[PDB]
């Protein structure tokens, strides 16, 4: 049959793992309908995820599914993640090298000042509470692939409201506007830097293009600005969130963590194990019927794996739901798996692991400032996240 998602209301929001590890035990392949209508095919366990996520058969090209592309949807299809080889290995190579470990470890000064003048701001509060999220989770990474990336400040603001309306549209119809708005925001955006002899990411990604459209096309040109800034918003602003949750609701952990701050890499690790933004995987399509377990999922059908669940499989993470920041985290999918594992994945450790540590020395006493019942997450399949986290101090 068809599981109907959307009929099991906030409860699976909420909490999908006791779903997902029903599915696991049944197979490893079924057939969903999303809580917005689409009917999808999820892969459960961790061994069958890691293993698609890498398998060259689940193509991420769109002219490999037969789901069909909106207009703007379409105008910015023309990227890595939704790219196989070789235009895939072509794209990457162009800013691979901007996002090495020691290039980011460049930008570790620069992080640690956003992160101490927000937090700067938080603290003013004369309560002694805020909502996490708005003084810390969104600015944050908004504020960091910004300036890497040359989004002028007084543009930022519309830009989250458009990755809002990716996630957590109203209705349809308000996904494919914002979609349309991005895009037109950012071919004027490229437009600008035309000729300025800019230094940021865009102004040298505008030059590669214009001096060899074959090596980057102007519409490659406009997906890569769009990938680049979309794919580490939603994630890292939920990893900091989902984290932070993380430690306030085990206090156990975080007194652990207070009292031996060289436990912080081990704990943003399992933060991503145990409550990692990304749920389930971005679209992968079978270039032809595929075998799993004698489910075979037709060419062109519409495959998420469900990062999830294989983070909870108890043979590869033993006592799964125990979040443990000494737990050994290798083998985590939090990140992807195959040729395109994240790109950013340095980026988003930086700014997470300085974010946890600035919340955990400044923060005295810190704690959640409402009962775990009351969160409010939000229902898209690929992205776990939280509508508020309102935290409290000294
Ligand atoms: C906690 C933060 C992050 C998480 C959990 C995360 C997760 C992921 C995952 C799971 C994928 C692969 C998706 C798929 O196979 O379906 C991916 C790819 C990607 N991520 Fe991230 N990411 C994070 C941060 C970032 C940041 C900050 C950037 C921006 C520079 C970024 C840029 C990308 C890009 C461009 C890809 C596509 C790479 C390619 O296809 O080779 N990510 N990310
Ligand atoms: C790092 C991959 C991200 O997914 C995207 O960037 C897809 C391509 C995009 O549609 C984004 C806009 C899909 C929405 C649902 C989002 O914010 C989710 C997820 C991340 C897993």
């Amino acid at each position: 049959p068809v599981l109907d998602l959307g009929a099991l209301g906030q409860d699976f929001a909420a909490d999908p793992y006791p779903t997902y590890a029903r599915l696991r035990a049944e197979g490893p392949a079924h057939r969903v309908r999303t809580p917005e209508g689409d009917e999808v095919w999820l892969v459960v366990g961790y061994d069958r995820a890691r293993a698609v996520l890498a398998d060259p058969r689940f193509s991420k090209d769109w002219r490999n599914s037969t789901t069909p592309l909106t207009e703007a949807e379409a105008a910015l299809n023309h990227n890595m993640l939704e790219s196989d080889p070789p235009r895939h290995t072509r794209l990457r190579k162009l800013v691979a090298r901007e996002f090495t470990m020691r290039r980011v470890e460049l930008l570790r000064p620069r992080v640690q000042e956003i992160v101490d003048g927000l937090v700067d701001a938080m603290l003013a509060a004369p309560d002694g509470r805020a909502d996490l999220m708005e003084s810390l989770a969104w600015p944050l990474p908004i504020t960091v692939i910004s300036e890497l990336l040359g989004v002028p400040e007084p543009d930022r603001a519309a830009f989250r409201v458009w990755t809002d309306a990716f996630v957590f549209p109203d209705d349809p119809a308000q996904a494919q506007t914002a979609m349309a708005e991005m895009s037109g925001y950012l071919s004027r955006l490229i437009d600008s830097k035309r000729g300025q002899d800019g230094e940021d990411l865009l102004s040298a990604l505008v030059r590669t293009s214009d001096e060899d459209g074959s090596r980057l096309t102007s519409e490659e040109l406009l997906g890569m600005a769009f990938i680049l800034l979309v794919a580490g918003h939603e994630t890292t602003v939920n990893l900091i969130a989902n984290g932070m949750y993380a430690l306030l609701s085990h206090p156990d952990q975080l007194a652990a963590l207070r009292a031996d701050m060289t436990l912080l890499d081990g704990a943003v690790e399992e933060m991503l194990r145990y409550e990692g933004p990304v749920e389930s995987a971005t679209y992968r399509f079978p270039v032809e019927p595929v075998d799993l377990d004698g489910t075979v999922i037709p060419a062109g059908d519409t495959v998420l794996v469900v990062l999830a669940d294989a983070h909870r499989t108890p043979e590869r993470f033993p006592d799964p739901h125990r979040f443990d920041i000494r737990r050994d985290t290798a083998g985590h999918l939090a990140f992807g798996h195959g040729i395109h594992f994240c790109i950013g994945a340095p980026l988003a450790r930086l700014e997470a692991r300085i974010a946890v540590r600035a919340l955990l020395e400044r923060c005295p006493d810190l704690a959640l400032d409402v009962s775990p019942g009351e969160l409010v997450w939000y229902p898209n399949p690929m992205i776990r996240g939280l509508k508020a986290l309102p935290i409290r101090w000294r």
